[PDB]
C-alpha cells in the first residue's frame, strides 16, 4: 500500500543520487577545507531543514567543529558553510549569501528546488528537484514529500564522509 | 561509493519496515481517532528527533490539527500523542508518560531501540531498532545513522496517511 510506494518511491530518489555522487563529494571537499585549518563548518538550514540542527548537537554523526550557524556572528575567509533550503527566492537566504560574500566565506547550496541563478552563486551546489510529492493524485495534484528525511539523509552521508577525512588525518 | 553504500544499508531498513505495515496502520488508526472528534494529535519528540518539529510546522505535508506538544498544556482523553524518541529510558519521556497516564490520553511511541517495558505501556508502539550505525569501521564500531532521516520518512507516511483518510470522510 502506501508505505511500500512512499519508500520505493524515497529509494528511487537516493539512487539516482548516486549519478550525483562528483557533485556531492565537492560539497564534502568544500566544507573539509575547513577543517585542514582552523576555520569551522557551520549549517545554516531554511524552513522544514531548520529540523536538520538537532542532528549537530543530538544526533549520532555529531562532531566538533560541524555546528549550527550564530546570528550576528562574523565569519571569515576559513570557514565554510553548508544551505539546506526548500527553494532559493527566500529572502533571508539572500541577505545570509549577501552576508557570506562580504565576508569572503564560501558556501554550498543544497536546495529542494532546480537549479537557479541563486543557487549558480554556491562553488558547490546541489539541486535536489524534490519539491513535488511522490503521490498522484486523480486531479494532477502530489502527496507525500520525504523533504526532510532527503536532507537528513544526506547531512548523514556528509557528516560520515567528513569524520572519514579527519581520521584520516 | 559511501554515497551507494548507505543509500542501500537505509533502503534496507525501509525494506523491513514495509513489512511492518500492520503495525504502522496501528499507530496512524489511533491518531486518527483524534480527529473524527475535536482533539488534536500531538508530536511529542525527543533528543534528535525534535528535529521533526518543523515539519508540522513549515513541512508539504503538514495539517492543521497535527502540532508540537505544548508545555503546561493539560490534554484529555480525546487527543492522541504521537512519540518518538531515541530510546524509552529519558527521565522526560517517562515524565510525559506519567502525565498522559493521568490525563488519560492514550500515546503512540516510535523508539529508535528494541521492545522495552516502557514500550509496551504503548497501545501502539513500534521499535525501529536502528540505534547504531549503518557503516563499520576497523574498531567494530559503527557510524553513518541516518536515525532522524528514518523517523522523517516515517513521519511523512503518518502525515499522508492521516491526510487520506481525512479527506475520504
Ligand atoms: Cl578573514
Ligand atoms: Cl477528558
Ligand atoms: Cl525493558
Amino acid at each position: 500500500g502506501m508505505l511500500k510506494i512512499l519508500a520505493t518511491q524515497f529509494n528511487g530518489k537516493l539512487q539516482t543520487l548516486t549519478k550525483q555522487e562528483d557533485e556531492l563529494f565537492d560539497v564534502v571537499r568544500l566544507l573539509a577545507q575547513a577543517l585542514v585549518g582552523q576555520g569551522k563548518v557551520y549549517l545554516d538550514a531554511y524552513g522544514e531543514f531548520e529540523g536538520l540542527y538537532p542532528m549537530l548537537s543530538d544526533g549520532p554523526d555529531q562532531m566538533k567543529r560541524v555546528t549550527k550557524i550564530k546570528d550576528h556572528k562574523t565569519l571569515h575567509a576559513v570557514d565554510r558553510v553548508l544551505i539546506f533550503t526548500p527553494d532559493t527566492e527566500r529572502s533571508d537566504l539572500l541577505a545570509s549569501l549577501a552576508r557570506y560574500d562580504a565576508w569572503h566565506t564560501p558556501y554550498s547550496i543544497i536546495t529542494l528546488g532546480d537549479v537557479t541563478e541563486t543557487l549558480e552563486r554556491s562553488i558547490a551546489p546541489l539541486a535536489l528537484k524534490f519539491d513535488k510529492g511522490l503521490l498522484p493524485a486523480e486531479d494532477g495534484s502530489r502527496h507525500g514529500l520525504p523533504s526532510l528525511a532527503l536532507g537528513a539523509f544526506l547531512l548523514t552521508h556528509i557528516l560520515t564522509q567528513l569524520q572519514e577525512m579527519t581520521e584520516e588525518w
